[PDB]
């Protein structure tokens, strides 16, 4: 998994993706 397009693309929405271990956990508002 992307560790920048993931948050990135989660940054839209004021989301946050956590990367790790292979894992994005995106987290929208």
């Amino acid at each position: 998994v992307s560790c920048e397009d993931c948050p990135e693309h989660c940054s839209t929405q004021k989301a946050q993706a956590k990367c790790d271990n292979d894992k994005c956990v995106c987290e929208p508002i």
